[PDB]
């Protein structure tokens, strides 16, 4: 049968990629057309070669790709990159997660920024964009999940068609919560709750609501994994992020609103200090808490620390 | 019937946009896919919800969009922007214009730069482009009108199919004259004639040839409305204009011809003085004469004056 | 018949282009949609109006165009530019080449960089790209020829369908050798052999292997013809080349490899000296040897010399 032929199959990347894709700080490279295969490979090692029907999976992937836009940062490359970080987390904590969670989170990551225009929730609200009237909170993130559901509903795109209805609902819910958790405004409270549950020892992965929070922190960690690459990758990626933000700052000014320094290209010279603030207030606490909860994710924190040092070095003029 | 269903319909933008689209200095925003709806809205308020069949109008709009190119300034966004300025002029002088003129000028504005390559008539002539052999004067502008007619002639694209033949010819002529008037080389003589007719009192909107001239000056004013936005929008848009011109300067140099300072990127430092020259010699006289003729268009002149002050401030180093 | 109608036909460019396209330093201009006609014109003057069936030729051209990518330098414009330099070489040495060679080399030039991603053979090897496993030497160049063959094999795309099988094989071999010769790593040995054969007088165009070498040097000369344009064109084109190389340098750094100064954007200030090195070590010897062998190609060498002077002038700060 078809599932039988698919069971005999092997999927394989070039040698260097098979070796280094297991590393947390792996970079997926500049060859766009290699990215779908990289993702299929990760799905097959982490989930199994029979979790998805291959023809369907590829059809789904190319449609997701088609629904990312050509913006400097929140693009198709970002999606696959975030998916890779989740792959590495899953592979290094491989006894903790169910099959549904594995399938779900990899898919959630690939879809997490679908149809991103390169603008924040804040700008949409101030512009008075139609999405802001429809989604009062987590505006873009609820749109990404809506986009995800639209793609699944396309003919020949339901990659979960083999699941029972009960499992289907579960996986879609895993996906929904995970995408919503990528709204950074929700991170601060989430990490705060996790830290306190961790310290007192109430934190228990057998409790669904705790488990949801931990997955949420995982999504933040993957979403921000730019700060966990080696310095040359981290510093170049920063160019892409500010290209987007500065464009939003321009648009704020066009609405007659002074944008914050983060989004203001007139404040370029103060980027290094702005990054330092970001690492101190957001990234280091993020990966510190995640390392506490999932000790094998420690390389993310180490790498984050190294980049913090590099930015300090920039500030000094060193 | 269909026209009856269309008569019950309402079209509406978000709240902020409904309010501020009436302002002369409105910016249509960075969300491209909102622009067609903005244009339909303007057509419905200024012309009426029964002037066009909606399905046809949208088909026409998307084809026009498809025939603008991806250049930094003379693009789809410019077209809708010029259309908005005409909307605001029409709404604030609402007793003067016929239905045909209203329909026509909004359509003319949307189509005024169709298939623009980002090069002036001058460069085409020097390059010896095939369009220059076909159109000895107003080369690009006669091409834009030809493009307009080709799109109308497409199946299901004749948005004026409900007009009588006599009215159809009239509207196409209104459109033709209006697009040709956007050739800035023709502006100088036109404004000169209008000024003198205005001063002596011979100017009379009941005279078709005077009326054509006034519409022509209206088209110039809309075409240049960049200089009538608030400073943050005006100054950022200037980036886009020079990106185009400097590219043309590069191409002049490749033909072995020294380009004028306007088109020469080696003269960046002298942009502020170049703008000052432009406002003094072209923009201020343009909106001054237009305000004389159509007093409600005065906010364009005020805004132009404010930007003139801003450029003086740049020159001073202030 | 159809070939008879095609025989009555004339193809013609605007006046300026008919005159200046015969010049070695001709620039094909910024109007993309003029480029196919320019190429057809060159084929018709150099080969004859009956060498190709026009409908087929155009179909082929647009498919080739479709298979070039949107990179800063190794793009569709580069392909037509390299084809033009071969045109000028062929027209000024018009008694030396067969019909097959003329057809072949113009086609080879148009296809020489098909599907170029903007990365060197070196980077592919270090990235461990699948093409590097398939093609151990001249990696990109064997890919360009493979792409060429795929396009020919498309229905209605075999522009050589009128040739006998024997002639078809010959032309494809001419094309294959010519594209492989564009691998610059092979140039150094090739020019070295040609120089020595030239000096001793063993060089003989009636010897197929010598003839192949001379064609190979011709391909290098066309491939590098950027350095043979007038200074304004040469200096602007240099921008495009470094945009590509610096991007590759970035990607080297992401692999953890320090790129050479040629590919490193941190070494911008040293570009003028880097060009000087390039002209001394590669370009001047290239066109010097070619001028020895084919004296009518002397204007390429003159122009190269003038650009060498310009770069020296840049270095001096003059
Ligand atoms: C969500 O915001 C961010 N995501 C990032 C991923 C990688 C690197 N940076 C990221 N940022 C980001 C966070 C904070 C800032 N802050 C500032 C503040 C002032 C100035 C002048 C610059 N940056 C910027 C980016
Ligand atoms: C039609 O030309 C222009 N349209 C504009 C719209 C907005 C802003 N500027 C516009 N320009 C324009 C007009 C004149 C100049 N002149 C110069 C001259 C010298 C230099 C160094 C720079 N600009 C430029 C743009
Ligand atoms: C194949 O390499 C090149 N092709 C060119 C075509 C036109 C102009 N330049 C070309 N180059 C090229 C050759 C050598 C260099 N070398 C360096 C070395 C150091 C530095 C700092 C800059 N350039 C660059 C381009
Ligand atoms: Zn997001
Ligand atoms: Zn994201
Ligand atoms: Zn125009
Ligand atoms: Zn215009
Ligand atoms: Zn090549
Ligand atoms: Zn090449």
């Amino acid at each position: 049968t078809s599932e039988e032929w698919q069971g005999l199959m092997q999927f394989t990347l070039p040698v260097r990629l098979c070796k280094e894709i297991e590393l947390f700080h792996f970079d997926i490279g500049p060859f766009e057309n290699m990215w779908p295969g990289i993702f299929v490979y990760m799905v097959h090692r982490s989930c199994g070669t029979s979790c998805f029907e291959l023809e369907k999976l590829c059809r789904f992937i190319m449609s997701v790709k088609k629904n990312y836009r050509r913006v400097p940062y929140h693009n198709w490359k970002h999606a696959v990159t975030v998916a890779h970080c989740m792959y590495a987390i899953l592979q290094n904590n491989h006894t903790l997660f169910t099959d549904l969670e594995r399938k779900g989170l990899l898919i959630a990551c690939l879809c997490h920024d679908l149809d991103h225009r390169g603008f924040s929730n804040s700008y949409l609200q101030k512009f008075d964009h139609p999405l802001a009237a429809l989604y009062s909170t987590s505006t873009m993130e609820q749109h990404h999940f809506s986009q995800t559901v639209s793609i699944l509903q396309l003919e020949g795109h339901n990659i979960f068609s083999t699941l029972s209805s009960s499992e289907y609902e579960q996986v879609l819910e895993i996906i929904r919560k995970a995408i919503i958790a990528t709204d950074l405004a929700l991170y601060f409270g989430n990490r705060k709750q996790l830290e306190e549950m961790y310290q007192t020892g109430s934190l228990n992965l057998n409790n669904q609501s705790h488990r949801d929070r931990v997955i949420g922190l995982m999504m933040t960690a993957c979403d921000l994994c730019s700060v966990t690459k080696l310095w040359p990758v981290t510093k170049l990626t920063a160019n892409d992020i500010y290209a987007e933000f500065w464009a939003e700052g321009d648009e704020m000014k066009k609405l007659g609103i002074q944008p914050i320094p983060m989004m203001d290209r007139d404040k370029k010279d103060e980027v290094p200090q702005g990054q330092l603030g970001f690492y101190n207030a957001v990234a280091i606490p993020c990966y510190t808490t995640l390392t506490q909860i999932l000790p094998p994710t420690e390389p993310l924190l180490k790498a984050c620390r190294d980049n913090l040092s590099q930015w300090e070095k920039v500030i000094r003029g060193e």
